[PDB]
């Protein structure tokens, strides 16, 4: 499932992802109702660097299960194909 | 019945619960008068990690009976449907 | 009285109120001497999201009595009429 | 005298006192030499919630006599007029 | 001596000093080796408001003796002459 | 072995370690399954200063054995070569 | 001799010691093997105020002879020269 | 060595260095692998004033040793000769 894949690639995700991808993924997750306004604002406002934002986003998304990680994987593949190829997914 | 269901899923609740869901559930339980101000303050301020907060909340809610557990389950299902699905609710 | 009204609508205030309203209400409460400088600074500086700020402000204002909550209600009605209508004030 | 008044209002004090007022009252009591450094440190660091801090402060101040209670009452009246009014002082 | 003066003006110091003066005084105390790196980091990172920072700094400086308080008084006089005149030193 | 080396360099580690290095080392230890989520969250959330974080991390890593200290030493050497040379690794 | 000096300066040590100095002295004593891990954890976690920590540390160090007290005196003189001068060391 | 020099001139560095020098020195330190991407971004993004940036940079560079401070000193001498002459190095 997608949760194991996302757990296996955590360091690469932290070291590779940028701010525009963070914003787009947050918008997609809010649209799909995986996250609510409070969680999104906690991710955005409580962290200053993009590494901390990625860390918080991954730690928020993984416990939700495989159906929540599949949305992230599909969005990244469809919108960040170069980053998706670098990440091996 | 709701209390037995909440007892059977304690470990999953501890391992899967997030901070935003904790805050929303605390607000809802305060609104329904299941918990008072002092209990919510003890939950929030005496614990540093989200696992400790979830542990304290479950240990404070289960003894209250089945009607408080039903309120908790209903709120989680209506507001955190992905977590509710991964928990088996 | 106003304290019961403000206690009955706590969740709506938490989910509905924005940062500009927080700043204006804090200025009004400081001018009316309901709060002092230390309380305002703890509301502003110890919280990162606006939900936490609203939570702290309500928890600080409710115990002061009905005369302190009436000031908040009047300010919201005269300055945020759309939000006041949504909240039912 | 002030000690009897503070004794008959213990529950209201516990349920209504805030953190900023506690900090200011501790500063005033330290300045007036009613309490020493160790007592204030035990009040601050051995309690996590504001209710516990208020409980400890009242239990430490009442045995000292009427003058120590009068200092607290005067400070609260001069600096927290809304709380003083809702407390019946 | 300087320690008695700093003990007699604790409330005024807490209520009057700002963040820039705190930063300058911390730099001066680190340069004079009155405080070490750990104490300065503990003052800065464990307090959110400037009142808490001033409280921690005064409580850390007073026990060191009169020679440590003289450095603080001299720095404040030479760098914050308006605040020094307000404080009466 | 690596555990003895980590025991006899504890003070240097506490006095020299930085926050970014701790974040990277925590990510590496989570990836290698030396630590789980609860221990990492206790290290990150229960300590406010970098010295306390380093102290907690070292006290959590040493009892695990030589094979975890080896992972820590290897990561530090490959990622913080200047700090590794200063420490004597 | 060091043990007698530390025994006749106990009140000054209790009233003048700070938390950063306590942490540094604990690290030094653990490095020199004067104390083991259990004693350090018992000093740190069973006391809430710095006065209690100082009392526990002094009562743990004095019965171990003159070398253990000399180590503490040397560390304090080398790292806390202002406090050492205040204490007459 | 250079680390002692940077410890001695910390206040002058904080009060004398501008933003262009910060940017150039950060680029040089990233090129020489004294700092990594996370530390550089943490210095840049979590501080608003140039004094805070200089403070963070010095506190991050000093613990790395003398070979990391010599790089900074050499870069400042080669690129900011007027500032280097003012700093006396």
């Amino acid at each position: 499932m997608a949760d194991k894949v996302l757990k296996e690639k955590r360091k690469l995700f932290i070291r590779s992802m940028g701010e525009g991808t963070i914003n787009g993924l947050l918008d997609e997750l809010l649209q799909t109702r995986v996250l609510n306004k409070e969680e999104m604002e906690k991710v955005k406002r409580e962290n200053a660097t993009v590494m901390d934002k990625t860390r918080a986003l991954i730690d928020s998304v993984i416990p939700k299960g495989a159906q929540a990680c599949q949305i992230c994987i599909t969005y990244i593949c469809e919108e960040d194909s170069y980053l998706a190829g670098t990440l091996g997914l």
